[PDB]
């Protein structure tokens, strides 16, 4: 019964025990541990500072707020992605730099378990750590699971393109959480010499950015990007970021006289005024009015000169990144339902698409796929021209967006990582979880986020999982935690997962799981040639 109490650098923390049926050792859970000073007032749009130390024992048994964000979209994504039986309602706050810890170690003995640090998705605009319950993965695989938060949206990524607001505050928060883990996780039974970062969607892009950042040197030892990398271009702003900053300033009621003037004005706004600004900007929603080249669907990663010194393409060309073991994976249908239908309000209710509407829509999709207008016909013809059925054309259009956004970027990242001599692994995930939304057509399989339910052991926390689904989660969890332990997912009882080498082996994960070769090879060739003009 007696709750666990752990000493950290900054003070003592009190957690709680939670048992998972069939595991003798209850899991010690610590909710809402601060890893930075709350980024309020003048600390807005600045790097995170260390948390101030506290006397006595901090009660770490309540979920922290989630970072300020569109509450409706944030709650929706939490409901769609959570592995728990009931979604936990969360408060909003700028005071959100917290992490949650699930340790299966008996804290009365000494333990050095591998640590897995989860970075949540959400487009860099929404999301929360508390969505993801670490209980099942921690108990089933004997790993310490850490879920982190980081500033989002305007708070996390507002950039003037210069020294007055460089940008990438949320990525700096991720780095601060990893340094906290280095300094403290051994008190929770974890091994700071074996930290694996893993994340999905914008969280997978964050993992890829951290692989590219000198600030993350020696903070992690393996990495996993699930459905998102630093070549997912909608998340990485190149070129001139000043137009977006000025539009944000104006919407908030601020002058644009200079960068410093904009940033100081935004620093005086209340949280509520910046949230009103966020909602007026209509982020994460396909912009159908005006020139598509001016659409800004999210505030994201920039080349700031501190976290990222050059573009991801330039960094991989010079082999300037952390050559840790790296697992890069995609799902069979990344654009099948949840991103267009639930997050971005795509005009695809009809379920048939003719080629003319497809070209018009692909042009409107410019902020996602970056295809010049003169190249829209060729691109569309390559995917939709081979059939005459317009339902098939709609499905092939979804394939096209998925390949440009996720599949091709992921293979290019994996190839460049392999070519720097690092151990590299890839997967393609194909399963339709029973936990899918009731709104989701039964023909969508391997949608964006579908692997989450297997990675986080949803069949052991939510009800109604089939026996096949339970088996799948046990295998995925074991692959992931073997990778955390050894930088190699393989082990006894598991299908062989080849290294992604020059033969380009990868694992097809699903009801039938087996190795395959050359993922997306034809598509990479096509799109690389197309984007070279
Ligand atoms: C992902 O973070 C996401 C959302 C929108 C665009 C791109 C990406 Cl990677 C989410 F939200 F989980 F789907």
């Amino acid at each position: 019964s007696s709750p666990p109490v752990v000493d950290t650098v900054h003070g003592k923390v009190l957690g709680k025990f939670v048992s998972l049926e069939g595991f003798a050792q209850p899991v010690a859970i610590f909710l809402g541990i601060p890893f930075a000073k709350p980024p309020l007032g003048p600390l807005r749009f600045t790097p995170p500072q260390p948390a101030e130390p506290w006397s006595f024992v901090k009660n770490a048994t309540s979920y922290p707020p989630m970072c300020t964000q569109d509450p409706k979209a944030g709650q929706l994504l939490s409901e769609l992605f959570t592995n728990r039986k009931e979604n936990i309602p969360l408060k909003l706050s700028e005071d959100c730099l917290y992490l949650n810890i699930y340790t299966p170690a008996d804290l009365t003995k000494k333990n050095r378990l591998p640590v897995m640090v989860w970075i949540h998705g959400g487009g860099l605009m929404v999301g929360a750590a508390s969505t993801y319950d670490g209980l099942a993965l921690a108990a089933h695989e004997n790993v310490v699971v850490v879920t982190i938060q980081y500033r989002l949206g305007i708070w996390g990524f507002f950039s003037t393109g210069d020294e007055h607001s460089r940008g990438n505050w949320g990525h700096l928060d991720q780095v601060a959480a990893l340094r906290w883990v280095q300094d403290n996780i051994a008190s929770f039974g974890g091994n700071p010499g074996s930290v694996t970062i893993f994340g999905e969607s914008a969280g997978g892009e964050s993992v890829s950015v951290l692989v590219l950042s000198p600030l993350a040197k020696n903070l992690f030892h393996r990495a996993i990007s699930e459905s998102g990398v630093a070549l997912t271009s909608v998340l990485v702003k190149k070129g001139d970021v000043k137009p977006l900053a000025e539009q944000i300033a104006i919407t908030a009621g601020c002058k644009t006289t200079t960068s410093a003037v904009m940033v100081h004005c935004l620093r005086q706004k209340t949280e509520e005024e910046l949230l009103e600004t966020t909602l007026k900007m209509k982020f994460l929603s396909l912009d159908l009015q005006g020139d598509p080249r001016e659409s800004q669907p999210l505030l994201g990663t920039v080349i700031d000169g501190m976290l990222l010194l050059k573009t991801p393409e330039e960094l991989q060309a010079e082999r300037n990144f952390h050559t840790v073991p790296y697992m890069v994976g995609i799902n069979k249908q990344e654009f099948g339902w949840l991103i267009p239908m639930q997050l971005m309000s795509y005009p695809l209710s009809e379920g048939q698409l003719d080629q003319k509407t497809a070209m018009s829509l692909l042009w409107k999709s410019y902020p996602l796929v970056c295809i010049a207008k003169e190249l829209i016909p060729e691109a569309t013809e390559k995917y939709l021209g081979g059939t005459d059925d317009t339902v098939k054309k709609k499905d092939l259009f979804l394939d096209l967006i998925a390949d440009v956004m996720f599949g091709v970027p992921s293979v290019i990242v994996a190839r460049n990582h392999r070519d720097a001599g690092a151990p590299t692994y890839m997967y393609e995930f194909q399963y339709r979880p029973s936990f899918s939304s009731d709104m989701k057509p039964k023909t969508v399989i391997g949608d964006h986020g579908d692997e989450l339910f297997s990675v986080f052991g949803a069949p052991f926390l939510k009800e109604g999982a089939s026996e096949e689904e339970i088996r799948l989660s046990k295998m995925v969890m074991k692959f992931w935690a073997n990778f955390a332990r050894n930088g190699n997912p393989n082990g006894e009882g598991l299908p062989h997962w080849p290294e992604y080498n020059q033969k380009e082996g990868y694992l097809q994960i699903g009801a039938n799981t087996q190795a395959a070769q050359k993922l997306k090879d034809k598509e990479v060739a096509f799109w690389t040639n197309l984007f070279a003009k």
